[PDB]
């Protein structure tokens, strides 16, 4: 467990943030970047672990022209630059603690089948995994049944571990409208997930989602909406059992910065 | 962009001068004057935009939400002035508010600086500055810190300008050909140059860096005429220019002449 060590000697692990706001602060305009603008990638994971993150999530959401090897390696370069700049915050700050890298597995793109769910997700599982995350950002999922098939593909790499967060229709519905009662029942039977939540969500949605799902589980729960403070929330939410807090849309490193303060 | 809306209707953009001297001169004797005093504040940048300028520009017992009203206080001291001024003479065009960003004072981490300087940039931010001034910047690791922390804030827009060892070197020894190199990759640098240096030093600095880039060049030196090196300095590349220490609106009156 990534997040063992970290949980045991605080009570928030902070996030980052977007990735294109400071993007185009550098003058940019996806995964273009990747191969071309690979060391404003690297410049900007270093800013959020100076605002205070702990755990970065990666950039490049695969293309058109490219065999499944050629996206793997895109896929993992994005997990490499991240690693970079921890090292180079590691050598900056030694008294850092632990800091992690989680490689991003968004939504497809609706209604498919489990197998057809998982031949999607497992090129792009296995290039981060491969890559070198310590852990596997599952977000921004609005279905369950790709819920499901997600949390089975898991289990084919036994070391991986994973958060699982969702975007919602209400504060107890998933997008598609299925119950948190059920995805919380279903992953539960699941070890390997290790954190549950939601993300790229509305701020004035954020709170009762949480607060349901506070009475389902104990597992540390994630938290990163987008942008309107965050940090205003911030006792709010950990009172929902909320853990792992950053942002999502719109979000820069001075709202990972105003965070630090406020813990 | 703040300054494309003014450089492209002339090559000139005129900024203000010290504030010490018009304040002793009503009788003042740090930030006193912001809480005590805040009319007088608003009545030198009004003299200041009358005199010709275009561009106007502390905790101890108290937290740093209180350091910020204050900070920001002085910004809207400046844009009650502009407003002012633009009630009276409406047909002065376009005239901007700039938040000063002064230096830490060396040696400390990024992040330090970092820390030390994201209170005063969005106290600025958000009380309405229009860009700000990153002045009398002698670190090199500082400037850096500096460029980074205004990526966050992608709407921001800001100078940034040194003091100098020598005509080719910051105050810490390096190179300007870095410090160039450096603020060229950051878009929201939107002009480069010099403040609080002598007058007898600013044409040499301004040569070199007129060879290193085409942003705008900012020069707002001590006091000794200011407005005599106009010339040499607007052909070094400078399009914006001060005064710094020992200036008053005398010297800006004396530029608007010369332009």
């Amino acid at each position: 467990n990534p997040l063992r060590a970290l949980l045991d000697k605080q009570d928030i692990l902070l996030l980052d943030g977007a990735m294109a706001t400071e993007l185009e602060a550098r003058g940019c305009n996806s995964a273009k970047v990747l191969v071309e603008n690979p060391e404003l990638i690297r410049e900007v994971h270093l800013d959020y672990y100076r605002a205070g993150a702990q755990c970065a999530i990666t950039a490049s959401y695969a293309a058109r022209g490219l065999d499944e090897a050629q996206s793997k390696a895109l896929i993992g370069k994005s997990v490499e630059l991240a690693r970079k700049a921890r090292e180079a915050y590691l050598a900056e700050n030694p008294q850092a603690g632990t800091l992690l890298v989680a490689g991003s597995v968004g939504p497809y793109g609706y209604h498919c089948s489990v197998e057809a769910f998982q031949a999607f997700h497992r090129p792009r599982v296995e290039a981060l995994l491969d890559a070198g995350a310590d852990l596997l950002a599952c977000e921004t999922l609005p279905n369950f049944s790709e819920i499901e098939a997600l949390a089975e593909l898991l289990t084919a790499y036994p070391r991986a571990r994973a958060w699982f967060s969702f975007t919602l229709r209400d504060s107890e519905h998933l997008s598609d409208g299925t119950p948190l009662r059920d995805v919380v029942a279903l992953l539960a039977g699941y070890p390997q997930v290790v954190a549950l939540g939601i993300n790229c969500i509305a701020l004035e949605n954020t709170t009762a989602a949480l607060q349901h799902l506070h009475g389902l589980t104990v597992l540390p729960l994630v938290v990163y909406p987008n942008s309107g403070q965050l940090a205003d929330y911030l006792p709010q939410w950990q009172a929902a059992g909320a853990r792992l807090i950053g942002g999502c849309c719109r979000t820069t490193p001075a709202d990972i910065a105003a965070l630090k303060a406020r813990s």
